[PDB]
Formats: C-alpha cells, structure tokens, sequence
C-alpha cells in the first residue's frame, strides 16, 4: 500500500530520532561527571587556601 | 487489511513520545537559561568581594 | 613608653587589616558554599528530567 | 628597651608579614574563580550545543 510503506519510512524514522536523542542526553549525562570531576579539582585549590587563611588568623592570635 | 491501522497507531504514539520528549527538553533548556542570569546576577557579589579587597590593598 | 605606644597603636591597625582580609574571604567562601548547593539543585533537577524522558521511550 | 617593646615589635613584623601572606590568598582566590567561571562557561556552551543538536534532530522529521 502506498499510505502502508510512507507510514513505516516515517515509524522508521521517528524510531531513529528517539534513540538518537537519547544518546544526545547519555553523552550530556557523561560529560557532565567529566565537568564535575574537574571542578571538585577547582573546589580542592579554592579550599586549600581557606585552609592556609584560617591557619593565618588562628596564630596570629586573631581567632 | 489492520496493517495500515496498525502503523498509524504506531506513528501517532511515537509522535507523541517525541512531543513529550522535546516538552521535557524544553522546560530543562529554559530553566538552565535563567538560572545562568541568576548566578551571573549573583556572581556580582563575589566580584564587589573583590574590589574591596583591591582598596584594602590600595589603602595600606 | 612613646615607642611602646606607637607599636601597639600601628599594631592594632595592621590587625584590623588581617580582621577584614579574612573576613573578606570567609564570606567568599560562604557564597561559595551558596552557589554550590543551587548548582547540586539544578544538576539534581536535570538528573530527573533526563531520567523521565528515558521512561517515556521504554516499550 | 624592654621584654614587652621586643615582643611588639616581633608582633609587628608578623602581623606585616600576615598582611602579605593575606593579600597573596586573596590573589590566588580571585584568579581561581575566574578559572572555576571559565569552566562553568565551558560547561553551558557544550549543555548549550547538545540541546541544539537534539532540537534539530526533531526538526529534520518535517512534522
Ligand atoms: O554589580 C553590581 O553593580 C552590584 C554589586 C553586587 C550586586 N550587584
Ligand atoms: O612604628 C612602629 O612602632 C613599629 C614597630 C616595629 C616597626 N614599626
Ligand atoms: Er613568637
Ligand atoms: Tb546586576
Ligand atoms: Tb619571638
Ligand atoms: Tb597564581
Ligand atoms: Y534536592
Ligand atoms: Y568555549
């Protein structure tokens, strides 16, 4: 049937757009581990010096 | 003689499995958007942290 | 003395100057603190979005 | 001169050397951020690519 064989192209190709989209949010999902493993490398920096500023305060006395 | 029916069926919950889809999409672009001008808005606190911190140097 | 009095006078200012450096970073730090918990939120929120459009293409 | 002049004195040097140290967190703190907000940019520029591309998966189906 003609209405049959454009229906399936189109089945066909709503089948390929969700899957493909999904792996669009997959690889979303995994980048974004990678973004936060950099920045708890950001928070590691950031803390060490809050660390060394209180160490500062609390000899001078100032505590 | 259902095959058509069948397909149609199919098509009309696939289309409506993507219309959902892109709704969710939709809701967490937007919300990510505005939560970029709140932070930036938010960040200016942090830079004012800053420049106070420039006087004090400036003032010794 | 004149000198004694001088060095814990210039003393008290050098301190009020470390008092505002480090409170000057320790509210940097508390905003910090603030701006992580609203990213944990949005990551929390996107987190479940995703996972309710996965449930929407299972079957 | 006096026990109590020589400690202010020593109190003297340190707290100037306290306020070197301070301004030196403080540097190091700022250049950080901008570092840390140089990520974040990354981050919402690549969020930003993926849901274009998604989006345009869904606009090559014509429906
Ligand atoms: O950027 C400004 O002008 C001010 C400073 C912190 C809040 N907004
Ligand atoms: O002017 C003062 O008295 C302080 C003492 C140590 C050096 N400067
Ligand atoms: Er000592
Ligand atoms: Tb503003
Ligand atoms: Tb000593
Ligand atoms: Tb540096
Ligand atoms: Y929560
Ligand atoms: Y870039």
């Amino acid at each position: 049937s003609w209405e049959l064989q454009r229906c399936r192209e189109e089945n066909q190709e709503l089948r390929d757009a969700i899957r493909q989209s999904n792996q669009i949010l997959r690889e979303v999902s995994e980048r974004l581990l990678h973004f936060q493993a950099s920045q708890r490398e950001e928070k590691e920096f950031l803390m060490a010096k809050f660390q060394e500023a209180r160490k500062l305060v609390e000899e001078l006395g100032l505590v």
